[PDB]
């Protein structure tokens, strides 16, 4: 009901209708419009028309370009400041710090940031109020995974960008069809605002909102929430994609028995017509789309892709892992994309998709750093900065956080099982990162045990060797103790086929600073190698690390002479340093939250490289 005429946000709906939205997801609507003041609400559908016109609009205000070389593409330029997720203003909410990151000994968490719920009240009054004035509301309803798949769960996204709106369609299942599956279901409430009320009170730069001085990215996870402020930028503002995906959905893995994981997904098949899944972790950066996407060099395997970013992992009844990619598209790093790298990524992109802050070619094509693809004489190039620009002048064309964001059915070697609501059987995990020193091209581990292990201890190079256990450091939902102990876990539960975790560094150099392993597609080699593990092939040598391959056990035939020697080498004196290093890390950062098997395989593997 209503005293006067201000609860009632009908007359502002210029597509949809309250009505037809389920009650819980009308609250949410109507009570954040009261907050956000917006001018309109619509309520997305998903359709084709929708989105042409969404982008028709935005090419009209100059928010986006058309690439007019390519089919349907888009170009989006941000405003400098807002240009990638930034880890310093995104935090999680909860009443005791301690459900959130492990008390660390001595230092500052590095596992995460928490917020008091009286903090964020106070931050949350100073931003949101009137927010959306002058501004469409746009209500997204989406599904993170297969709809009507079992892994699947709901969102709802309100935000005033509609720049949002056409990435999260890509990135989501979006439209009218979420809202009639979730009927009274639970859902995640998102909301967004990139924080710019009109009329402006500040410069608008690039006819790009932001308010960068007031970003923040907030998870509150027990009121199932999340609220992000300020910035327009993919992480920041697709709340699918990082939010939802890892931190609030790890939190729900942790409570409801499943997995939330920085992993790929990926299905190879090799020369017998067998078929087995591997899901892994990379940190960004460390190579999972090119894996995902592999072309691979030896004859007869085949590698399709299910996902390259994010996995949802569940043991079922009969104890197979099953792992769905709760996302319907990519959102890749477009700097280093190369025909050499990554050939299936290069046709995905070139259709329907959207790019962020990449160099414009004049006749209307992309460019950037390391696309090692000559232009045309007179062609030239417009940088991310809306620059003239020359390759010998000294600044990236591109920015390089830049983006694709391109739908997943357009991989051409994207899997069958891709959207299948069961899911995909997971027989490997495989962690990784950029090590240049020590670390061997590929290990296996001893155990379940020693695998959670593994991934706790994963580092990689940023002069800089962090720490990024699990490749989740960014993004844990909750405390990190509590995450491995989920883990272990898992070896607990009657049935359960534990897959197989190996470490893979692709990185490794030799002196002179040059990469030992040539990579890429030639990676399938490496590949091949697990396979055989999982099949259980008498094809590994034991070490102090773990199982490595047995000598002439790697197919490398068709390479020139590597170097394996040095790139399976393993030096007590690197190890030693490692295992020192791992030991503070987990005493300070996990600090009492350390679960005692991984205590004790740290024990283990000390030993061991104390008797080689
Ligand atoms: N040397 C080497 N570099 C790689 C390999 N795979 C990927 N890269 C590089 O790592 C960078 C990031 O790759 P990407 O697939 O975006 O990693 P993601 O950000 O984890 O998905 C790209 O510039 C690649 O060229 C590899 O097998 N060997
Ligand atoms: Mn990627
Ligand atoms: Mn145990
Ligand atoms: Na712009």
């Amino acid at each position: 009901p209503q005293l006067h005429n201000g609860l009632d946000f009908s007359a502002k709906v210029i597509q949809g209708s309250l009505d037809s939205l389920p009650q819980e997801v009308r609250k949410f609507v109507e009570g954040n419009a009261q907050l956000c003041q917006p001018e309109y609400i619509h309520i997305c559908d998903g359709s084709e028309e929708e989105y042409g016109r969404l982008l028709a609009h935005m090419q009209e205000e100059g928010v986006i370009r058309k690439l007019k070389k390519y089919d349907n593409c888009w170009l989006a330029l941000t405003d400098p400041r807002d240009v990638a997720r930034i880890e310093s203003k995104t935090v999680i909410i909860t009443q005791e710090q301690r459900d959130t990151v492990p008390i660390p000994k001595s230092g500052q968490s590095q596992l995460g940031r928490w917020m008091s719920e009286e903090d964020f009240e106070k931050a949350f009054n100073a931003r949101f109020p009137g927010c959306m004035k002058g501004r469409t509301m746009y209500v997204i309803p989406f599904s993170m995974g297969p709809l009507g798949s079992p892994l699947a769960k709901i969102g709802i996204e309100l935000t005033d960008s509609p720049y949002v709106v056409a990435s999260m369609r890509i990135m989501t299942r979006m439209g009218t069809s979420v809202l009639e599956a979730l009927g009274d279901g639970e859902f995640i409430k998102c909301l967004h605002s990139v924080g710019c009320p009109l009329p402006l009170k500040k410069p608008l730069v690039n006819n790009w909102a932001c308010n960068p001085e007031l970003t923040l990215i907030a998870h509150l996870p027990d009121r199932r929430e999340i609220i992000s402020f300020g910035s327009g930028y993919g992480g920041n503002s697709l709340l699918g994609k990082k939010c939802f995906a890892l931190r609030i959905a790890s939190r729900l893995a942790k409570e409801e028995g499943w997995l939330a994981e920085h992993m790929l997904i990926l299905g190879i098949t090799n020369p017998e017509g067998k078929k087995k899944y591997l899901a892994a972790a990379f940190p960004s950066a460390c190579g999972k789309t090119n894996l995902a996407m592999m072309n691979p060099t030896l004859p007869g395997w085949k590698v399709e892709c299910v996902g390259d970013d994010i996995a949802w992992m569940k043991f079922d009844a009969q104890g197979n892992l099953r792992a769905i990619n709760p996302e319907n598209g990519f959102f890749g790093v477009a700097p280093g994309t190369s025909v050499k790298t990554n050939p299936n990524a290069i046709k995905t992109i070139q259709k329907n998709t959207i790019f962020t802050n990449v160099a414009e070619t004049s006749d209307g094509g992309v460019y950037w750093e390391g696309i090692d693809e000559p232009l045309a004489p007179g062609v030239t190039i417009t940088s991310w900065k809306n620059k003239e620009w020359r390759p010998q002048d000294e600044e990236p064309c591109a920015h390089p956080n830049s983006r694709f964001c391109t739908p997943a059915s357009q991989c051409p070697i994207i899997d069958p099982a891709w959207e299948s609501p069961e899911g995909v059987p997971i027989e490997g995990i495989i962690f990784g990162g950029r090590r240049p020193a020590g670390v061997p091209l590929v290990y296996e581990a001893l155990s379940w045990q020693h695998g959670v292990f593994v991934g706790a201890a994963m580092r990689s190079e940023a002069k800089v060797i962090m720490h990024d256990p699990f490749a989740m450091r960014p993004f844990f939902g909750y405390n990190f103790g509590k995450y491995l102990a989920h883990w272990l876990s898992m070896a607990h539960r009657p049935a359960a086929k534990l897959p197989k975790i190996f470490h893979v560094n692709w990185f490794r150099k030799d002196k002179n600073g040059k990469f030992l392993w040539p990579g890429f597609g030639e990676n399938s080699r490496v590949l091949e190698w697990m396979f055989g593990r999982i099949e259980g092939e008498d094809s590994a040598k034991l070490t102090p690390i773990g199982y490595v391959p047995k000598e002439d056990a790697l197919n490398l035939k068709g390479l020139g002479d590597v170097n394996v020697e040095e790139l399976f080498g393993i030096s007590k004196e690197f190890w030693e340093k490692e295992v020192e290093e791992i030991d503070k890390y987990l005493e300070d950062q996990v600090n009492a939250d350390l679960p005692y098997e991984i205590e004790r395989e740290l024990r283990a593997l000390k030993q061991r490289i104390s008797q080689m």
